[PDB]
């Protein structure tokens, strides 16, 4: 699992849309869906309720989602200040 | 910047050696030494002295150390509750 799978589920959730979370992510959706796709095929899970228009997370997903908004805010605070260092 | 980057670098800053690192990911050394130039490339920074033997960490690279060993810690967590919870 790497970031972009993270900050491309984080899009997904919040836009309801795979092809709106594409575009906000300036990326084609068959490969920002994939992507989702390896993402849950890797941890064994259902993150999104399959087939569900708008795109909604199933209870584990919403779990996962919050946790990974945390993470990617705490990954932008680090490399914030780890730069402000050297400069 | 991906997780691999910082799986990468701390493992190089415990073994206090590239190829130790690479033993110890499974993985060849001159493709990790690639990607922690890679990481160091995209930052704009100096993670590592260069030229250091044992391999050393710049005052901000020890910094980016630190919060990275926190960070990965927390990914395990969120995996493995996510996972706990669907089973
Ligand atoms: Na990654």
């Amino acid at each position: 699992m790497e970031l972009r799978h993270l900050r491309y589920f984080v899009a997904v959730v919040e836009e309801q849309s795979f092809t709106k979370a594409a575009d906000k992510l300036c990326i084609a959706q068959p490969p920002l869906s994939r992507q989702i796709q390896n993402l849950e095929e890797e941890l064994g899970i259902q993150l999104l309720e399959r087939g569900s228009r708008p795109v909604k997370t199933t209870p584990e997903g919403h779990f996962f989602y919050q946790y990974a908004i945390k993470l990617l805010s705490n990954v932008d605070q680090m490399v914030s200040m780890t730069k402000r260092i050297a400069s």
